[PDB]
């Protein structure tokens, strides 16, 4: 008769899975990841941050690019996240087996990391990835610091409970710049309202939206380039249309506000 | 320029996806899987036991049989698994989430289910599922009681190295049945020799080959039931051509001598 | 010369280890811990539910007690948590061993839970407990059902991250009652400003002691019964001098507030 | 009335918890634990290994301890175990935490590891300790290299089903030395025969003897110094009066055999 449907993989656009060489943002801090998924390599006196992977197939184009900016395996001391959906944490079991790299996170976004994506909120089982362990678990506010750099985390929950917006201070032209790391705002085919899996989504996000507009933000970044109006493959005008901390969370909202009557409306 | 390939889903002969009605083994045991992979139902007065679930999409038609057997999702107590990849503890997660049942597993087996079979010795994160935790750790020989029936754990280790043959005594015509289920003995696209991920392989192989071959075994049962023989589609003559213990380790071993040589030619 | 000290266990009051009889509170609520710890049992035509266990070395009294209400250990369907310190989820981890029970948690309880209390945010590694497992993650506002009984699940963290609140609505004397288990609102020895583990610690008190204050709430109960005035020794009167949740709210916050202004003078 | 005992402490020996500086057992193997419990440091140009780190509390200890050897944290890549109880397991948490040690262990030390040695065969939650995770799961007879250090597993299980020797070679007056780091094959309040929990315990350790018996064994090192005749306190001499590893493999199974003897006399 009719079996049951085979397991279907995770595919994107072929531009989220497109290679590209280390870009740099800052004095310290450079994009290592592909077109269309971030992934931030910061290079400190003692040992390199990485902030998201991208998806699970990255792993070892990652490694090149670090490699090509003088970070060796045993350099990379920490792995940071946006949140634990497969297309940002999805090589981070691999880097860790592969890397001297320990990963700091909240407990949600620890949580969902360590079943691989499974059990989703919003998808289920739909989108998994190779799950790994937290090494250490940070508060909202809390600081990280590796050689002397100093990373703050401002959770940001709504797309996942545990939505991390990460900042910290490098320098560009001698200035002080103060990069904002945010994550991402949508809600891709999610139940809003009265969802019993998330019943307070609502609130989160507009909280979420208010913390995003106040973040110190000279330049933001963010795990989908082109939320942020980034396009790492424009070279030297890769960062020009970029928006603002403030206009993102605006955009964002207005995003949501027309999800949230859409829904209503269906 | 080119992109990172997509990932690929672990795809399977459509008759291992083909449900198929319960089908009784002895007075409590019956198959509840699919046409070509096992998922064993153990019924008592004091609630049920499941053996394998196959893989990752099957969960829904097993909760279907159970309740066609009047099984309930609170009656299922206990999850046993054969070995710990995605084609027959597929299910795990999801099922400990939806019924009452605990899973007993070896501490090899329990670690790889927690990894959800990433980073497995042989295929690396090729071959993925949703990870579950184990309620019991059990060792080699320990028995575990359910209702009157007392399944006894042989390690067999190979396949994988928490590899499980689980034995228990049922009856038929107010005569007992020992049943055998004896877990895969093959090696499929396994490096036998000098595996630094598993040095000593080759010897693991041969002691469970000694180890299924002794195993009190009235009737045996694998997990892929064309290992041992079974066809579940065929009805009142299923289990008729079913091979013993004996045979179905010597077969293995057999098998064995021949990849080995193959590889060692290769 | 001086060696490193001993290990110091976990001492308590002899009143929190003096084990009770079941007292009730409402048609199918029982208090069956000890004295001075509250384990709350609700009993379901589909079995049982415990919040809290109390004490590490309470399992075989709260088992007794089960016993004596009629619960068999099968019977025991569900564990939920105030908060996971050794005194309220000290005998979680042999319970689920001994018991059909799953526990369900948010995520921040389920990270302190699996580590057992150590790396605590405020004692570090002094009060650690045998580690226990989450079945189910819970968000704030999700509710669970068990034999048609509703809990409701209401974050308030603050003495831990994950702090909860639990609500349900039981009958006495042919009506409603709405009963809040309301977690501990103390914070025995933390530093409260600028603590760099928890540094928006102050914010989520304040908001915690708001979420109190709103509960439904006909009949109060707290991890410490003393915290709602509650007696479980005085009989018939136990719950007599309970204060509403309102009360409880301002007095912990009018504690809370004095205990800010001594840290600030030293 | 009479309330429940409290929680006991898991007190030692004073010796147990002596601090000494480090002792040079070989050109880059050295004693850095307590008087009483081995802990040993491996330097190398590529960084260092630490196999076992005693009790809980000798975390400090051991930190300043590679601090005079000129180990720091960043510089600590690996923890290897014997086996997995609070007397040499104790502090791996707080070392993971505290530097940049992964742990790599077997299936069953993972898992008793992570259970903080809670549910423990003999001991149940007797005795239990800090849970950690281990970043890589290690086969039988699997080697990991360090710096040119070649470390190899030999599983001897018995004491705990994961208990591990650990070999490598050294130098010492420019010639090789063939170092065992043997575990425990005591078995202290053991039931020995027809244990439930561990039905093959007898065969696993007379296998263990054996294994014990056949290692590459220049100088053997035990977690207990007493057990193999090492005196950490007698300078010079401290490793003058050691076992061989034939010897202490006797001496234990002349007292594994007293012991079962007692065992059928009472
Ligand atoms: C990647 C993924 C897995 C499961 C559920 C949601 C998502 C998702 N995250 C983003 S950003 N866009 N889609
Ligand atoms: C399903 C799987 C994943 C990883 C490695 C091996 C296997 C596999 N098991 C069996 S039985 N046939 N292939
Ligand atoms: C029990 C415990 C362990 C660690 C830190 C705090 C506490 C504690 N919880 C309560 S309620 N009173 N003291
Ligand atoms: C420390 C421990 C915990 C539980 C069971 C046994 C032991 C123990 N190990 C050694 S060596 N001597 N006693
Ligand atoms: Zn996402
Ligand atoms: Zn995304
Ligand atoms: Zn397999
Ligand atoms: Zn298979
Ligand atoms: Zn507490
Ligand atoms: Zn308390
Ligand atoms: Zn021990
Ligand atoms: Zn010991």
């Amino acid at each position: 008769e009719v079996p049951l449907p085979q397991l279907r993989a995770y595919t994107v656009d072929a531009s989220w899975l497109q290679p590209m060489a280390p870009l740099q943002i800052a004095d310290h801090t450079w994009q290592i990841g592909t077109e269309d998924l971030t992934a931030l390599l910061v290079q400190t006196p003692d040992g390199a941050v990485l902030l998201d992977g991208g998806m699970p197939q990255m792993a070892s184009h990652l490694l090149d690019n670090m490699k090509a900016r003088g970070v060796t395996p045993r350099d990379l001391r920490l792995i940071l996240l946006s949140h634990a959906h497969a297309d940002h944490a999805g090589p981070v079991a691999e880097l860790k087996r592969r890397t001297g790299a320990k990963v700091a996170a909240n407990a949600e976004s620890a949580v969902l990391l360590a079943r691989g994506g499974s059990d989703d909120l919003h998808f289920g089982d739909g989108i998994t990835y190779p799950p790994a362990n937290a090494d250490r678990i940070v508060m909202d506010g809390e600081v990280i610091t590796v050689g002397g750099i100093v990373f703050t985390a401002h959770f940001m929950a709504g797309h996942t409970p545990g939505s991390t917006a990460w900042t910290w201070t490098d320098t560009r032209n001698g200035k002080p710049v103060r990069i904002a790391y945010a994550d991402s705002l949508s809600a891709p085919g999610y139940q809003l309202q009265g969802n019993p899996r998330y019943p307070h989504l609502i609130e989160d996000y507009r909280r979420s939206f208010a913390t995003v507009r106040a973040l110190p933000c000279d330049v933001l970044l963010t795990p989908h380039p082109g939320a942020s109006n980034w396009d790492y493959a424009a070279g030297a005008r890769a960062g020009a249309k970029a928006l603002t901390c403030k206009a993102y969370a605006d955009a964002a909202e207005q995003k949501f506000d027309g999800q949230l009557a859409k829904e209503t409306a269906g």
